[PDB]
Order: structure tokens, then C-alpha cells, then sequence
């Protein structure tokens, strides 16, 4: 499958997936009905200012190796990948005031609403994703997008263009 999401072209290089309509609770305990893809899948993400290799299991990001134009371009690709992963911590990072999802679908699907939400401000997302201890050529990236050699956002690596 070769599809479009958040301005990136996704192309599956390994794995398979079946769909399942499921109910998810946000950090605001809001119920969203999402189309969950089940199975280990590997994708290329090709955009205009960033490219990445995404390794993912059902509602879990295994690894994301990002290459881009700059910190903003890479953060963008990172956000799309985290929303696409359908991970619980991404969903649970939807919390606050006005931070709700219009349940009549209309303009955007839940995945497109989650995306439009994290594009506005990724602080809660990146900060609620987690950090892990960390290879030459690939650096780690902290939730504030600072490159580090000792810690990175879980599963996230930044490769040189
Ligand atoms: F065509 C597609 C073919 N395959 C996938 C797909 C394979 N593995 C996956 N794992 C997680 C997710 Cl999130 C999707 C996938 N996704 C497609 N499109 C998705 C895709 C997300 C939302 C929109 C637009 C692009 C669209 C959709 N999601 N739910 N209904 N439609």
C-alpha cells in the first residue's frame, strides 16, 4: 500500500495488517472510534522536507529513523509518525481545555483530528512519549528537539540527510 498522510507519502516495505474499528480514551477521557491496523509493518515516509523509515507493531512505534531539512521539518515528520503509530501515549497526550475532537466526523477523521491537534503544539506529545538511553551517524532527539548522544525520545533517531 502507497498512501498519503500529513503531507507524507507512505510506502510499505515489510509486513501486513488487518483493520479493526476500536474505541480509545484520550487524556481528557474522550472516546474516539479509530481504525486500528494490526500487525508488524515497515514503511518509508517521503515528504518534501523530510524522509523516514518507520517500524511499527499494533498501536506501538518500534523505531523511527528521521532525515530532514531542519529541526522543524524533522519534528513535523516525528509528529505524523507518532499519530500514525496509534500509540496509547499519543492518544493519552490529548488533554486540556478546548482539547477535544468533534464527534460527527465532518471536516476531518479521528486520525486527521489527532494530527491537526499535535501540529498546533507537540509539547504534551513529545513530553508524554517518554525518553530512553542511547551508534555513530544517528543521533537522539530530546522532547525539545535538542540533538543528544545520551538520550532520545523512545524509538526516535535523527540521521544526517
Ligand atoms: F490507505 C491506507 C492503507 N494502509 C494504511 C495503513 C497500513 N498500516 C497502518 N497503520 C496505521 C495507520 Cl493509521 C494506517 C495504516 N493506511 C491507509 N490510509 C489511512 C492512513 C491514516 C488515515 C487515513 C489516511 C492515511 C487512512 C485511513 N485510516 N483509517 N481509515 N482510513
Amino acid at each position: 500500500s502507497s498512501f498519503s498522510f500529513g503531507g507524507f507519502t507512505f510506502k510499505r516495505t515489510s509486513g501486513s495488517s488487518i483493520k479493526r474499528e476500536e474505541e480509545v480514551l484520550t487524556g481528557n477521557l474522550q472516546t474516539l472510534k479509530i481504525r486500528v491496523h494490526e500487525g508488524y509493518e515497515e514503511f518509508t515516509m517521503v515528504g518534501k522536507r523530510a524522509t523516514a523509515i518507520l517500524r511499527k507493531a499494533t498501536r506501538r512505534l518500534v523505531q523511527l529513523i528521521v532525515s530532514g531539512k531542519d529541526e522543524q521539518s524533522i519534528a513535523e515528520a516525528i509528529i505524523v509518525a507518532m499519530v500514525f503509530s496509534q500509540e496509547d501515549c499519543m492518544i493519552k497526550a490529548v488533554r486540556g481545555d478546548l482539547n477535544f475532537v468533534n464527534r460527527a466526523n465532518q471536516r476531518l477523521n479521528p486520525m486527521h483530528q489527532l494530527l491537526r491537534h499535535f501540529q498546533k503544539d507537540a509539547k504534551v506529545l513529545f513530553q508524554n512519549w517518554g525518553i530512553e538511553h542511547i551508534v555513530m551517524g544517528m543521533v537522539g532527539v530530546l522532547p525539545d528537539m535538542t540533538p543528544s548522544t545520551e538520550m532520545s525520545m523512545r524509538g526516535i533517531r535523527v540521521s544526517k540527510m
